[PDB]
């Protein structure tokens, strides 16, 4: 007699992103608006696949036509969302590229720290995804491919993250991340400061984005 019921999978990060993690979560940079560049990036590289694949493939688009990337911060809750309607990803996907295998990069990463460099470079790597914890406590990522249902991967950095199947408000296509904020990091909660970060840091993402300024009535 259960509402719902899922199963419900839970996964160990592979060593060196569990190091990587540990270090970012942890660290004191004063820099950290950067995570925000780093997810409309990566928002920006899903929506460039998608119209790739719909170049061959027009039917790809289906699931919607529109590009773009939504941002919205969510002060009752404390959470920050990135949305885009990008290519998105299957279980696989985020088991595969979000904790279990680790590319070259996140190791080199750790090194190019340990030898001067800036972790606004962390994009370089391929793993700017992970800057999502300078500010945030946890983060969850909920995801619809084409032709596959909608999962969410979370993770609060303990060495694990979970996946599960997301039945709640169905996607068309593409990803959320959603930041749930550290107690100190609410500024990136405020208009102005969402702003002035997309404005210095995001000018030549080619693809539309919004701000929907999120209050439960
Ligand atoms: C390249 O690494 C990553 C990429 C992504 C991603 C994938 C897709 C399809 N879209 C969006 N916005 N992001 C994530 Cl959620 C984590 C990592 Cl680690």
């Amino acid at each position: 007699q259960p509402m719902e019921e899922e199963e419900v999978e839970t996964f160990a990060f592979q060593a060196e992103i569990a190091q990587l993690m540990s270090l970012i979560i942890n660290t004191f940079y004063s820099n950290k608006e950067i995570f925000l560049r780093e997810l409309i990036s990566n928002s920006s590289d899903a929506l460039d696949k998608i119209r790739y694949e719909s170049l061959t493939d027009p039917s790809k688009l289906d699931s919607g036509k529109e590009l773009h990337i939504n941002l919205i911060p969510n002060k009752q809750d404390r959470t920050l969302t990135i949305v885009d309607t990008g290519i998105g990803m299957t279980k696989a996907d985020l088991i595969n590229n979000l904790g279990t295998i680790a590319k070259s990069g996140t190791k080199a990463f750790m090194e190019a720290l340990q030898a001067g460099a800036d972790i606004s470079m962390i994009g370089q790597f391929g793993v700017g995804f992970y800057s999502a914890y300078l500010v945030a406590e946890k983060v969850t990522v909920i995801t619809k491919h084409n032709d596959d249902e909608q999962y969410a991967w979370e993770s609060s950095a303990g060495g694990s993250f979970t996946v599960r199947t997301d039945t709640g408000e169905p996607m068309g296509r593409g990803t959320k991340v959603i930041l749930h904020l550290k107690e100190d990091q609410t500024e990136y909660l405020e208009e102005r400061r969402i702003k002035e970060i997309v404005k210095k840091h995001s000018q030549f993402i080619g693809y539309p984005i919004t701000l929907f300024v999120e209050k439960e009535l």
